[PDB]
């Protein structure tokens, strides 16, 4: 009998913890009964760093963690969290499975004992606003909010907008009065905290992309027999499917949503936002010594392929 525990912030109800019941029951299915898993939600055990953290001293077995989140260990993990970098889900997956990718992951094992057994989707940051947003011009004196992160910002920033820091549970009401005139965050965020609501229009900007690797303590990787490793593989493989249909289907519902509210959806042309990003693009890759954002942003060789 092998009981493994998964830590994660997401609470139960949430796509994040119905996939880690699934993996639970995937894992009972596949090996029989002989592998269990015991779920630690709500951040119970910490928030993601603790809980890496607890991965490395082997205490915990499986967590989530963002790809571009082992940038604060790894810098050049960084790369492919900077605005535009990736074009969408399938885009990432491609830069976390190429020599890029295995090298960032070699190092997280090697160093940290974080195996990364997958890569799930896990939505695409878009911008809601007052006025619509048609073009990047459009961006001209918007007063956009983003959180107190590095990488937002420079969305905000670079775009054209006037970046707005400001507490998350206060932006309802500073978009009720226009005291800001937008913000950007994932869909179901948006319709959760009813930012539609105070918010007449919604850009396709596509300018954040989110993922989930699952990780492993290499520790109790090395306990496992050769097939229940497989097993676990395969079964994350497996749920990851689901979960990242799931946030694909989720989405494209909350599009629907959104304009049965009567929003404004608009797409704007997006090749000159990924353009207003290159100063920071040139920057990065000049300070780290290597063409690392410049090589992934064009890494498009097996973009949509059936593999
Ligand atoms: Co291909």
């Amino acid at each position: 009998a092998t009981t493994l525990k998964m830590g994660m912030q997401a609470s139960v109800g949430s796509v994040e913890y119905n996939s880690a019941k699934m993996l639970a029951d995937t894992l009972e299915e596949m090996s029989q009964g002989e592998i269990k898993l015991a779920l630690y939600p709500s951040a119970q055990l910490g928030d993601d760093r603790a809980m890496l953290q607890q991965l490395t001293l082997g205490d915990l077995d499986i967590t989530y963690a963002e790809f571009g989140r082992m940038g604060l260990w790894i810098p050049r993990a960084e790369a492919v969290m900077l605005p535009y970098v990736a074009k969408d889900f399938d885009h990432l997956r491609r830069m976390f499975e190429s020599d890029f990718g295995q090298g960032v992951r070699d190092e997280m094992l090697q160093k940290f004992n974080w195996r990364a057994l997958d890569t799930w989707y896990n939505g695409t940051r878009e911008t809601t606003s007052n006025r619509p947003l048609n073009s990047i011009e459009d961006f001209k004196g918007l007063k956009l909010r983003v959180p107190n992160a590095k990488q937002n910002l420079n969305y905000a920033k670079l775009s054209g907008a006037s970046p707005t820091p400001m507490s998350f549970s206060e932006v309802y009401l500073a978009l009720q009065t226009n005291a800001v005139d937008g913000q950007e965050n994932p869909l179901p965020t948006i319709k959760t905290m009813k930012f539609y609501e105070v918010q007449k229009n919604l850009a396709m900007t596509h300018h954040i992309v989110n993922d989930q690797m699952v990780i492993i303590s290499e520790s109790t990787w090395q306990k496992l027999s050769d097939t229940d490793k497989d097993i676990i593989q395969k079964a994350v493989q497996k749920v990851g499917d689901a979960h990242t249909q799931t946030v694909k289907t989720q989405e494209a519902e909350l599009v629907s949503f959104f304009k049965s509210e009567g929003i404004n959806v608009t797409y704007p042309d997006l090749e000159p936002f990924r353009e207003a990003m290159q100063p920071l693009y040139k920057e990065f890759d000049s300070n780290i010594g290597q063409p690392i954002v410049s090589k992934l942003a064009a890494m498009l060789q097996h973009h949509h392929h059936h593999h």
